[PDB]
């Protein structure tokens, strides 16, 4: 009924292309050593650049913004704001490494970890086989607001600690960063562009439609052989060592989901909804904010361990969720 | 009938993605500078060992090797033969570039040039519409011979003449260069499956076709990108010359199809037959051969005016070899 021998095969299938593409990227990068490390770079690059863009300008044109929901909108930025105020507060008294400092970049790793799981590969063939059809769009909405708005956010604070190293110069620095990247262009272009087709009609031109498929085509899998390709210049598989590795796993499979049943307990969600926000937050790490932290090189060791670690981790902490709010 | 305004627009649809990722990839590494010339250098050889690949895996796989014609791949092969034949003998006489050695590099290129044209994107949008379904099967059939026969003789080729800079040692180190290429496994692997699966009806596993098409999905727009990348650091657009830019027109518009006319009519086609495999061999240079020129370094600014300049000059060709075959 809810879960069967059937759909754990579809999550396997789902989850077994990116470590296929993961492991080819190592092997290249390490045994074939066919890519130096300038070269890995400019791969990681040309993801971030490129694929990342384009995917969010596909994910949000392609979204009815007037049909989303107000709730689940409210409860992700609730959710955000939780975790935001619960990073900020723990490494007031407890900061990891020895208290040398960077809070903001530590808040970064924390916000890449607990609150932007991998939403459509992996959470749609458990979530929408468990629920059904209102699970797919519910995701859905995530992916996009996601891609709208929490890669946008992401990338100015990235920005903003990358200018920090007489506060209003650093803002306004990180600003033009800011609105010289691809990624702040794709959302605004793709949210004027939802709001045309779904509002006037327009369609986008066919020139164009596959001018951007030609390139974004490829952006996940990419992004796993970018992962690889950095995990291949790593003394081990877990990066970040133990202590960090088991950090990185409370932060999104206890963390994440906790305080999005906070979000949507506050938020008053109900019935599948609720029910399906509260188990997408458990969904694994995803690689964009593993993208964005190689390019900034900001603990790319931490975000690449989490989110080879939680592949894994994911189908077991899904069914024990779901377990758990059946009754 | 056979030609009107809306399949010139299929056309110039067909070409315009494949200008957007060359322009893409020219702006980001000459304006934007976002790629060093390593890191151009990675993303082109990871082209070469992964989309170019599993493209060619994708293509030979899904092609049933007991439907194929047999006229067509004698045609093929005799062109090639012929083609060899007179670039063999003209290059005893006259030399590119005033007079030197290096003749088996420009044969590699004359090759490239006249017989390996753009077949499937910029092909069907024209023949198919002019022709209709046959030309389709035609066209997916010399791809496919394209992709297993001919690429791999290229890269021997190509391995041949860097081996090159008695002779049964340099053919030695040619052929262990080239058991080691993914292209040769991927062409291998590809007809053995082939033969599997329309034989005997094997499915191929949905876990290695997500796999395979999620590195492989992106192929033609990194090939482009890498193109543009590679014009980037050319002082000029016509990289090779005016007169070596009009030698790569004439060998591509006018040997190509002359041989294949020849070669034809030795085979003793018939109907649509003959007149789309001699109007297959007028199409754009297509962008694989450049890609192995640049991971190679032999004369890839040839092949790439010839990819800029030929995309242009393929549909008024096309169209000529059209009416000239008419009456
Ligand atoms: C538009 C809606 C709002 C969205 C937010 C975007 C833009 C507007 C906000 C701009 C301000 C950004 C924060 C600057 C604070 C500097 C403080 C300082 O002064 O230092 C900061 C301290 O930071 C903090 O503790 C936390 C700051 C805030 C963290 C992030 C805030 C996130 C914002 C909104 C919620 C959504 C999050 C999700 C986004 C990602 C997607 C999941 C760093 O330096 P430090 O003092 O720790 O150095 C060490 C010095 N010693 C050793 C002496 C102590
Ligand atoms: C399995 C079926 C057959 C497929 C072919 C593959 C493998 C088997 C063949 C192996 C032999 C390869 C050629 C080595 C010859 C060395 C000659 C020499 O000694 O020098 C060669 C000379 O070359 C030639 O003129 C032409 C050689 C042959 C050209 C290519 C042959 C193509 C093969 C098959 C037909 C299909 C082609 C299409 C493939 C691409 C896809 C479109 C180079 O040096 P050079 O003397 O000019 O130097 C200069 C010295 N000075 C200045 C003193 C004169
Ligand atoms: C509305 C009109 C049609 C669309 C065109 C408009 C915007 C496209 C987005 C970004 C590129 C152009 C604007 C970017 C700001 C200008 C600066 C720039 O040139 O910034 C390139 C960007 C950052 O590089 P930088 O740090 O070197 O900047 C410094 C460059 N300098 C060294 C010269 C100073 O780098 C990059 O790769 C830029 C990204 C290149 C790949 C394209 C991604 C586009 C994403 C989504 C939209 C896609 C399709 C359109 C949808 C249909 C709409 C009807
Ligand atoms: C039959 C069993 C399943 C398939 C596995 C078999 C073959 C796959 C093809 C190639 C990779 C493995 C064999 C390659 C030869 C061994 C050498 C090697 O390791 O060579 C990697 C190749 C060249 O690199 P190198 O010059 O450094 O070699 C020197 C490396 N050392 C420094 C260590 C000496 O580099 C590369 O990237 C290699 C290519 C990596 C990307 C994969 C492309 C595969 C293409 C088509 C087949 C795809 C899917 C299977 C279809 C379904 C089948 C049922």
């Amino acid at each position: 009924m809810g879960i069967s021998w059937l759909d754990i095969y579809h999550v396997v299938s789902a989850t077994v292309p990116l470590y296929v593409s993961m492991t080819l990227g190592f092997l290249s990068a390490r045994h074939l050593k066919l890519f130096s490390p300038e070269q890995c770079a400019g791969i990681n690059k040309f993801v971030a650049k490129f694929s990342i863009p384009l995917l969010s300008f596909q994910i949000i044109s392609e979204n009815n913004p007037f049909k989303m929901s107000p709730k689940l909108i409210l409860s992700d930025i609730l959710q955000k704001f939780l975790v935001v105020v619960v990073l900020a507060m723990v490494l007031r008294f407890w900061h990891p490494t020895g208290g040398r400092g960077g809070k903001l970049g530590w808040v970064i790793t924390g916000l890449s970890i607990s609150v932007l799981p991998n939403t459509l590969i992996l959470g749609m063939p458990i979530l929408s086989a468990i629920y059904g059809d209102e699970a797919a769009s519910i995701l859905e909405q995530i992916v996009v607001l996601q891609s709208l708005i929490w890669y946008t956010i992401l990338l100015f604070l990235f920005e903003l600690n990358a200018a920090r190293a007489g506060t209003m110069k650093i803002l306004l620095k990180a600003w033009r960063k800011l609105i010289i990247n691809p990624n702040t262009y794709a959302t605004l272009i793709g949210i004027i562009w939802a709001t045309l087709h779904f509002r006037l009609g327009w369609n986008l031109p066919e020139m164009i439609d596959k001018s951007i498929h030609l390139l974004s085509d490829g952006g996940l899998g990419m992004a796993m052989f970018s992962l690889g390709l950095f995990m291949a210049s790593q003394s081990s598989i877990i990066a970040c060592g133990t202590k960090m590795a088991i950090i990185t796993m409370l932060l999104k499979f206890v963390l994440g989901p906790a305080l999005m049943i906070a979000s949507a307990y506050c938020i008053r969600l109900k019935s599948t909804l609720f029910k399906v926000a509260i188990l997408q937050a458990a969904l694994p790490q995803g690689v964009v904010p593993f993208v964005f932290a190689k390019e900034y090189n900001l603990h790319p060791e931490i975000i690449s361990t989490g989110v080879i670690f939680g592949m894994l981790i994911a189908l077991p902490t899904t069914l024990a969720y779901y377990f758990l709010l059946d009754l």
